[PDB]
């Protein structure tokens, strides 16, 4: 069993495991069944963007979402994710489509992470920033349907055509472990940022895309398609 | 009136405007009487850190202070910053010494300031970093008896021959203008890190350092020095 | 007299004051003159991208501007800035039209600076970026007619209802002045890009777009519209 | 086979294989016998500083290796690494003792890569810093003798107590490849900085440490101790 804390840009209700009976942003601690929501309206077809944040001084994940235009939704949790995570982590993408399906195409993505202590120049920092994928982009480790089309955008789920399919799991992690503690931290802060495109030719639409924390060595779980966005095991 | 947010190391307690009796660091909103504090221990003859956060979403400022070898003190107050600061501002530090003192030096100092729209991209963004001042340096605005050393450093406070000055007031503002909001924006996050060095040989010292953000054009409000950290105009 | 850095996008041959016969890119050491250029072809309407490169151990400065679709050219300099540059200067961009004329529209601008000594941690940076520019653009000096516009665009030359104007000069400095140079440093650097829209109705246009270094207090010089791109006085 | 690129630091003059006959810093493409080399006087128990540089636009890789009190030694070299690098590498630090020995001491390390194309946020960009290392560190693929010592100190030749070893090789490499290439690419740039300590109690000391780019599966070759630098299988 993973440990897994994400930010679930979530498209299909599924009112029998928690969802609020709407689209919505969440915040998961260690289940699917999200600790906060927030209403959320997909654009089917635009592009959207969202920002995530977290400081282990505020103790507080947020994440906002906006499309072009201004609709913006944003969701918060007061967390010591200090005690939830592990002292090593790796970073991430995932999304699924179940019965019903959209795109889930991620067009860029960016991350920030802080280790410090006692100066200015900390003990440890990472950046990465995509703002286009490669045919093989060596620095992700991609699992199940995930790949890399050649627009140069990110498909976590399978597309043929341009056009999406069914029960398709995928995620991309980045190669690197991220160091987001130690036991002479002082403080450790996370920010990542990603554009994405859901788009289907019908309306009703599934399942999702999450940026996600997990252990190192974190792979898609077994049952984990649909409506758990390769993300658990089950519907925690 | 300037519009002051300022993260205060208090190192001399008034308890006739508000403040704990005992030293403490604080988050002050437009106001010498801070709306939060948490006991702090100054270790005199030591180099400190602090670091301060906020992010708009989660709309939480929050400052740690740390001593190498493990002691230190938090303390985190929930503000719309945008409530509260022009969208425009300049950033700074300041410190004062009144009967009692102690050197306010200044050995590293951070800023990063993001806004954000629809992309990895931001709208606008500004980073500084000083891990050593130049003997005249042009990019910052030195107010009152700030000035630098010879080695480098930032004397917020008077200092001849190693002996701290008492009445002292000093503050030194990043020459650029930050723009900390636009309503046409998603998010507006800013982190800022400052080293520091408060010593004494006498066995009480005052009045503090602190870390400021206030309105483009602020000075040294009159008669601000002592227990208002050349900071406020009065104890309101 | 100022002290000039810059290099050039050089939309008009004027070969009476050593122009190469064609529009071109230069690098422009204290004059107007072109310590060396390369052909240059400017697509009337296309977002262009130009990056500059500078590091004091290699002493090479370089510029390469490109349009989508690979069209790009590049131009190099062996050349030490120490030598040439004060220790506290400005950044910024220039445009000018003459009798024909062009929009010089930038789009995007970032700049960084290191000055670094024995440490991974430098001695000082900045780092700024615009993605778009205010309406009242705080931390920008502009300088003649450089404004910036509804879309947040900065239209550092004239520009009436969508159409550009004959002797236009507009530049636009950074408002912090920039540590390029100290005698304690190891190795001092920068990189700038900015993105810029050239378009015009008519078949020959001018001048040109340059970004450039200056002295902290550098104004346009007198009769420095048309071929002289802002920048100098004469054309020696 | 392996394709290396490499900064040297060479302790040991092996002039039999082309080193020149004095300690001196090199620029390796693929061979031992550098391309090129400047006589650099190591400093034995002092805190050294490299910074090392490259732009493809200017086609010039460069380092420089400073002690305090004003001790640089500079190399360089034209070279274009497009045609010479894989488009995926791992980067990393490299050392060796002989029977002349040293310390091989990594103390702080920080690189930063860049993929541009036609925005001022590029297509890719990757920035890690290490101002200290953990005990395990996971980012960090170790090879041969190196470790991380409880000081937070990065030993990539053995060091039983405070004392070098003989004949030890070790090298460090970070865990996500790096993209230094693709074919819509305008420009690609990195930069690296790293702090070192060549100690020992006798005068004569071997073999040296490497900053050097490799492709992404690269291991300590086959009989690549010594002077080697753990770099190559022999001295062609
Ligand atoms: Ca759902
Ligand atoms: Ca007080
Ligand atoms: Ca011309
Ligand atoms: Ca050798
Ligand atoms: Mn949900
Ligand atoms: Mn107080
Ligand atoms: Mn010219
Ligand atoms: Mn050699």
């Amino acid at each position: 069993a993973d440990t897994i804390v994400a930010v679930e840009l979530d498209t299909y209700p599924n009112t029998d495991i928690g969802d609020p009976n709407y689209q919505h942003i969440g915040i998961n601690i260690k289940s699917i069944r999200s600790k906060a929501t927030t209403r959320w309206n997909v654009q089917d077809g635009k592009v959207g963007t969202a920002h995530i944040s977290y400081n282990s001084v505020a103790k507080r994940l947020s994440a906002i979402v906006s499309y072009p235009g201004g609709s913006s939704a944003t969701v918060s949790y007061d967390v010591d994710l200090n005690n939830i995570l592990p002292e090593w982590v790796r970073v991430g993408l995932s999304a699924s489509t179940g019965l019903y399906k959209e795109t889930n195409t991620i067009l860029s993505w960016s991350f920030t992470s802080k280790l410090k202590t006692n100066s200015t120049a900390d003990a440890q920092s990472l950046h990465f920033t995509f703002n286009q994928f490669s045919q093989n982009p060596k620095d992700l480790i991609l699992q199940g349907d995930a790949s890399t089309d050649s627009d140069g955008n990110l498909q976590l789920t399978r597309v043929s055509n341009g056009s999406p399919q069914s029960n398709s799991v995928g995620r991309a992690l980045y190669y690197a472990p991220v160091h987001v503690w130690d036991k002479s931290a002082v403080v450790a802060s996370f920010d990542a940022t990603f554009t994405f495109l859901i788009k289907s030719t019908d309306s009703d639409i599934a399942d999702g895309i999450a940026f996600f924390i997990a252990n190192t060595d974190s792979s898609i779980p077994h049952g984990s398609g649909g409506r758990l966005l390769g993300l658990f095991p089950d519907a925690n």
